[PDB]
């Protein structure tokens, strides 16, 4: 049962670090694509398997060695991750939102045969964090195909995004950059009832939170990916009845559980 189904089951602790697969990575450049900035690619080797793949957002002036943590937790896990770089550090949420379009194209269409190899392009996700989180709900209303949306800290002045993607928003209790009254918890609040949607926030985080290996993070997001981009219902566990130290609020609609 589950065609889509990759590694053991999990436990807590096991989210918390590296995961089974062993990660490739490759270097896309800038000037090789039109349309975002390159960026890097981290991806399972070792393995016969082909696996959902996710786009990636760095925030505003940022660069994607700041989501490196992630980009290659999630790959261990099972997973063809893209952190882009954008064509300006400045690009506002929107613009962010086009350059994951184009990546999640050239993901599918151009990447290096490895690459393509592994990756099953039917099952594509996003995640971003903070502007980039906001590109990352923008692309989810504009593109419901995707799987899953997972927008970090997010910021935009588009507060309303009606989109069909299963959504789980995390969250920074302290966050002066974006915060979570403005931000976070209207476009919680705001998405369709109908769509599957958690909110996550963390206790004493800040804005900077998602740059650094974060344990919380780790959990939600493979958690919410292995979910969606898998149909791996041995995730759900994490997902509800939730009693997690580690947060300061939850919410969900529970139709994910
Ligand atoms: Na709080």
């Amino acid at each position: 049962s589950n065609p889509y189904q990759r590694g053991p089951n999990p436990t807590r602790s096991a989210l918390t670090a590296d995961g089974p697969f062993s990660v490739a990575t490759y270097t896309v450049s800038r000037l090789s694509v039109s349309g975002f900035g390159g960026g890097v690619i981290y991806y399972p080797t070792g393995t016969s398997y082909t696996f959902g793949g996710i786009a990636m957002s760095p925030g505003y002036t940022a660069d994607a060695s700041s989501l490196a943590w992630l980009g290659r937790r999630l790959a261990s896990h099972g997973f063809v991750v893209l952190v882009i770089n954008t064509n300006s550090r400045f690009d506002g949420p929107d613009s962010r939102a086009s350059q994951l379009s184009a990546a999640l194209n050239y993901l599918r269409e151009s990447s290096p045969s490895a690459v393509r190899a592994r990756l099953d392009a039917n099952r594509l996700a996003v995640a971003g964090h903070s502007m980039g989180g906001g590109g990352t709900l923008r692309i989810a209303e504009q593109n419901p195909s995707l799987k899953a949306a997972v927008p970090l800290t997010p910021w935009h002045t588009d507060k309303t995004f009606n989109t069909s993607v299963p959504v789980l928003i995390v969250g920074a209790e302290a966050d002066t950059v974006a915060p979570v009254s403005q931000h976070a918890i209207p476009f919680y609040q705001n998405l369709p009832s109908t769509t599957p949607k958690v909110y996550v926030e963390l206790c004493n985080a800040s804005h900077i939170a998602p740059n650094s290996n974060n344990a919380a993070i780790s959990v939600y997001t493979i958690s919410w990916m292995k979910l969606w981009v898998d149909n791996d219902t041995r995730y759900r566990q994490f997902l509800c009845n939730v009693n997690d130290p580690a947060l300061c609020d939850f919410r969900t609609n529970n139709r994910h559980c």
